[PDB]
């Protein structure tokens, strides 16, 4: 078998393109274009390559470089200042933070009509009751990948593997959502193999190289490889063995050319969301 | 024959110890906790009160009339969010057409929503860092926690995917190590996800949805429906003497897990006052 490919690479830019044309109708309307800040704590790629993207699509970005003595307070305190800042519709906030700060509570400082990340709770629960804003990037954008191929997902028996916060957990309620019947896999699986096997759309997302393979892909399967596991080369592999995988799915994301871009994409498509809705 | 899971009985338990902890706080010479519950117009509630003078709170009815406004309304949850008697504020559904449910029951402070289904609280059990939790998926791990089933490992199948119990109860079992697997009104083969589930709830809201003879062999059943039948009967999502034949452990209707909905509702009322209002 030959699975066809889930170009993400090429999908995210299709994305970013219609961002960049909506952007280009707000200047000529007289309207501001959109505007995110971007907070670093102290000192420690992805921020540099993530704010080329956004002056592709003509977003302005802000980055505060603060030093590493900042205390919890005046952390708490720029945050207010970003969220009472009418000029900024997205609060991105690196991590990690210096130590004797409580991440929790800076992120959720963060207004949930700025928090493009998606990881708010306020936001997490709004998804989870059906009643999305700003979602969740990465799995938004592997829902995106699934529309864009014209792929039905009502009535797919859809397995995450890896239950983390920031892709299984919201993941399960985006393809809920989406009308999936959803199994969420994690450490304590018994027989990972037999819930992967009847998968009709696999999300792994375990970040481990190779970790899943081709033997125990449906046949037919969407496969969704969220793993990016740098390599000591350098380069960068997925959680699905590629080659083995492909021969038996229907359609099989890259790594890398995948869901990464996609989630920058996602990243992109919220800020002109946060704009558009919520503060213009 | 299966075992029963009786929930009437665990809830007295539950309630019997909330009552005995706001006896030591009386003796400590601290405040009992209090329950506000806002009524807006006319159409559980005697019940639920009830069983907060069961276990010596303070408890105070709003009463409003029809002709309430949506700013009186957001006024007085802003009036209850400010008092430090009130530890948890319940909103009675429905409202009058004109208001605007979701704002009315976000203006609640999620450390005083005790029923649990503020999107903050909701997005926080998400993220395995749980507040304030639903009541009825709640009040299904504490029975499981009270008749010592070890959940994780198990693969764990829940019938209906509803913002009151199916969802939610989906992070409730993986934050308890299941294997979880959420199906729905376009899930396809609804048998070969029962046969396989280790512990099976049923959310439904239709009496016999699922046969009994697809229960597997041993597993914990946990039926969630409250169906009013035709001759006066009170009845299960599954039919009880068939499950009864198969499961190792099974809730029965009544007398299961509408008791644990109202003991868990009284102990989210104490834990609201005892860890994030009145600590110590
Ligand atoms: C374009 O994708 C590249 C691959 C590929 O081409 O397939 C890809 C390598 C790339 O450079 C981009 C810019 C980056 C991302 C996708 C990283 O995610 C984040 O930055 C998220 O915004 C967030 O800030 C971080 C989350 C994790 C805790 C750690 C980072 C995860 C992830 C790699
Ligand atoms: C004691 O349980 C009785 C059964 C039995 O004995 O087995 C049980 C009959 C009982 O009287 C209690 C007071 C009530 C509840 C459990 C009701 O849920 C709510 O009120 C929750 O607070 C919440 O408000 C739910 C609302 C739903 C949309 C509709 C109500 C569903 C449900 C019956």
């Amino acid at each position: 078998g030959a699975a066809k490919i889930i170009d993400g690479k090429t999908i995210a830019q299709q994305v970013r393109s219609e961002v960049a044309q909506k952007v280009q109708a707000r200047i000529a309307a007289g309207l501001r274009a959109p505007g995110l800040a971007v907070v670093l704590v102290g000192s420690n790629i992805y921020v540099a390559s993530k704010r080329k993207a956004c002056e592709e699509v003509g977003f302005v970005s802000r980055s505060y470089d603060l030093p590493e003595t900042t205390s919890e307070a005046e952390l708490l305190e720029l945050i207010d200042t970003l969220n009472a800042d009418n000029t900024i519709d997205g609060i991105l906030v690196q991590l990690p933070l210096p130590a004797g700060i409580d991440n929790v509570k800076v992120l959720e400082r963060i207004h949930p009509d700025k928090d493009v990340d998606g990881f708010h709770p306020y936001n997490v629960g709004r998804l989870c009751q059906r009643a999305p804003r700003l979602r969740p990037c990465t799995p938004r954008g592997i829902v995106t990948l699934l529309e864009r191929y014209n792929i039905d997902t009502f009535g797919l028996n859809a397995v995450v593997i890896g239950a983390s916060n920031i892709v299984g957990r919201p993941m399960s309620m985006e393809l809920l959502l989406a009308g999936c019947t959803t199994t969420v896999t994690h450490r304590f699986t018994k027989n990972l193999r037999h819930h992967v096997e009847n998968a009709d759309l696999l999300i792994v997302a375990v970040g481990k190289p190779g970790f899943i393979p081709g033997d125990w892909i449906k046949e037919g399967a969407i496969v969704i490889d969220v793993g990016i596991n740098r390599l000591e080369n350098g380069k960068v592999v997925g959680d699905v063995v590629f080659e083995d995988a492909a021969k038996r799915a229907s359609y099989i994301t890259p790594v890398p050319g995948g869901v990464g871009p996609m989630t920058v994409a996602t990243l992109i498509e919220n800020t002109l969301q946060a704009c558009v809705e919520y503060h213009d």
